[PDB]
């Protein structure tokens, strides 16, 4: 029993991070096979950032340019070539230690494991998700970039995110490993603007089965509501919609606990118009939204690696 | 910029764990150099558990009773032996994924990563706190015993914590790697309660430290306090009492922001007293006491490992 912040174990992905240099810009880069991918803007100035040409940027750099070091061994690039936002450097070394992996472009609502690196080594890793407005509310500082975002099945690493910039407000934003990026952004440092942030209500839905099947109940109530019901009510609150493909995919935790999903539904509704009273849910003293129905399965029934 | 609840990168604690199979039970264990730790009830049934005698059981118990398997490669028990809560079993072969690495006996307050693991498998992990009652609150299923607390410093991996058991009310007990336990706890299936937990103060200030780092202001006051003043207005709300030795500690925090330990003393009364009153600290309308000051110095700066 219990129900924590967990993240996917991340010793696959710490054997593909690398310290990628050019010019005065150290960041992170990942390497697969013998490409290193890393965050295009590598090549830029402080002065560059600000309006950047990256085609004319990468025409003056050359291979020697690129500094890519794993560890003690200096791997030396024998090819460069930008994809998107990401620039693909082809090496003379392939990683021994690549796992099997896919590249995948998640959608809003779901979560992944950060590796946060800096200089090349791994600092940390935390769980985040895939805000519906496309940014993320990590923790990277300079250097972080090149860090990327996971998930793993059984021994697949699907890479999913590749950090890019801090925003002004302070959210992150950040691409898929094929250099296009999640969200309305641009890797230029200009005032940029992300959408309202909404509270994705599969996920709290979610959170409140974890909640029940730990010993936290007394937010349950007799009533269910409909769907559309609902989704008055959750509009109002910024809270997502609710369709009937995230009452489908609920269908698991229902059945563990015997609990509905549109009669978890009406015990959410009662949470938004009067609040939780002081009360707590495993823990918190609000409404937590960044656990996937398959993270709460994951959590409360083994799921190894 | 960002704070989250970050936990150091568990590749180098993977290669350490392995499947031990004694009779029916089968849990995790801890492969370092040729010796594989393991909790010691792996011996027991659940009919044994009720009421162990651990001395008894091990007479009945020979090398080949133990079956340790680091995924496809069964390792062969060469020799058993008992310290305090701990199984350690000697194999044929040694650990060529070793990390250079130290048994550590933390305190309470102090926090570390918990790699959880399953049937030898590593499933996820996560950042606890040893809380002030010798207890933790993590996230374990039946299946997860022998998993492994830890904190890494550069290259060497500071094991700190073995996963023993789920006292009733849903805690959790386990002991360091050389048996002891963690608290008033044996390993035996009766009721047992653990003391009165309280709340880690200086991780409370080193947490606000990481809130103005952030942006988060609205708590700072122009007032200051003495540690008696605080430390009376504290244990009423089951505060742990602030010393000197805290104060020097969250020195570097103070000195990163300008704010005096006392200063933000005296936001935190406010704090006790008042309640937050619809704002979020770092996000949180409750006070976090699971980060350590040493977390928040690591979150923001960079160390890596
Ligand atoms: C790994 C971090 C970087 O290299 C990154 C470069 C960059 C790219 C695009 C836009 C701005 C910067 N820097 C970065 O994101 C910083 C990181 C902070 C921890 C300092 N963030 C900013 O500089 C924030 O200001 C900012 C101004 C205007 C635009 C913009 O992003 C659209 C950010
Ligand atoms: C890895 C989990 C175990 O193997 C462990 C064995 C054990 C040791 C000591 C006391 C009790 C059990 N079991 C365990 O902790 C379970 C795990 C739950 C996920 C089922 N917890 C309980 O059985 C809780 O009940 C309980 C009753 C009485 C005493 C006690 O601990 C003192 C726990
Ligand atoms: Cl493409
Ligand atoms: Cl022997
Ligand atoms: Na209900
Ligand atoms: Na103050």
């Amino acid at each position: 029993s219990g129900f924590r912040k967990m993240a996917f174990p991340s010793g696959k992905v710490e054997g593909c991070m690398v310290q990628v240099t050019c010019g005065t810009t150290t960041l992170n880069g990942l390497w697969l096979d013998d490409v290193v991918y890393c965050p295009r803007h590598v090549i830029c100035t402080s002065e560059d950032m600000l309006n950047p040409n990256y085609e004319d940027l990468l025409i003056r750099k050359s291979n020697h340019n690129f500094l890519v070091q794993a560890g003690n061994v200096q791997l030396r690039v024998i090819g460069h070539s930008m994809q998107n936002c990401v620039l693909k450097l082809k090496v003379d070394t392939a990683n021994p230690k690549t796992p099997k992996y896919k590249f995948v472009r998640i959608q809003p609502g779901q979560t992944f494991s950060v590796l946060a690196c800096y200089n090349g080594s791994p600092s940390g890793v935390y769980q985040c998700a895939m805000r519906p407005n496309f940014t993320i509310k990590g923790s990277f500082l300079n250097g972080s970039c090149g860090s990327v975002g996971f998930n793993i099945d059984y021994d697949c690493v699907s890479f999913c995110y590749m950090h890019h910039m801090e925003l002004p407000t302070g959210v992150h934003a950040g691409t898929d490993l094929e250099g296009n990026f999640y969200g309305p952004f641009v890797d230029r440092q200009t005032a940029q603007a992300a959408g309202t942030d909404t509270t994705i209500t599969v996920n709290v839905l979610a959170w409140l089965y974890a909640a029940v099947i730990n010993g936290d109940r007394w937010f349950l109530n007799r009533f269910t509501t409909t769907l559309n019901d609902f989704n008055l009510v959750a509009m109002k609150y910024n809270y997502e919609p609710l369709t009937q493909d995230h009452v489908d995919i609920l269908g698991p935790l229902s059945a563990q606990t015997g609990i509905a999903v549109l009669d978890m539904c009406a015990s959410l509704k009662e949470l938004l118009q009067n609040g939780m009273n002081g009360r707590t849910i495993l823990g918190s003293a609000l409404l937590e939204d960044e656990f996937t129905p398959f993270d709460v399965v994951r959590q409360c029934s083994g799921v190894t690696f």
